[PDB]
């Protein structure tokens, strides 16, 4: 109990991530570093290339409803997060999705996104 | 003597997923041997309230695995994506259908974290209990 709970870290990151996704997706890049991987399909790496991928997807009035968040301590003082929720982009029907994050220490209890893996359900089943 | 590139995270993750769900069908009593101290595990479920809480450590994990009464558990994996992560570990995302005790197939969303098999984290949720 010498650091905030992984659940607090994970849940507040998810809050800020999907808020930024709706309000300024061109700012999402601040979460990523050199080693970061973004999957949303083939992976892209690094802030510049991740930013380019994010802006390619045209997140327009993206609205998210989080239905559950699991967040646990993982190796090397990281936090692994699994998000289940619904997402509406461009005012279309909400679609169920998975999102897996691995948060790595960036500082004092500060984290950056090392892995970001998103997948819609309907595309899979 | 020899030099060969390490296997891709996707090859490692896909083989782990195969072994995991093979053991879940054949001998769930040995699933716990993937986990160690400070491993986390949850497999869907609801409380009397709400999604059930995770447990930690091989021995509680074993007891929770046995609590699920995995019997004739059949799984069809529809999506697996694995990537290198911290300390050359592997993070694996899985979506598929699981039928336990000859019941109807249920969709699920799962995340694993594997050591650089050692499972650091096993996060499994049924979609029907969450959505
Ligand atoms: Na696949």
């Amino acid at each position: 109990m010498e650091k905030p709970s992984p659940l607090l870290v994970g849940r507040e990151f998810v809050r800020q991530y999907y808020t930024l996704l709706n309000q300024a997706p061109d700012m999402l890049h601040r979460f990523y570093g050199k080693n970061s991987s973004y999957v949303h399909a083939d992976a892209v790496y690094g802030q510049k290339e991740i930013h380019r991928k994010v802006m390619s997807q045209n997140f327009t009035n993206c609205h998210t409803k989080i239905r559950h968040v699991d967040a646990h301590a993982t190796l090397n003082d990281g936090v692994v997060v699994q998000v289940m929720g619904l997402l509406s982009n461009n005012n279309q029907a909400l679609r169920r999705f998975m999102q897996t994050f691995v948060l790595a220490p960036e500082v004092a209890n500060k984290f950056y996104v090392h892995n970001d893996i998103f997948r819609y359900q309907d595309e899979v089943f």
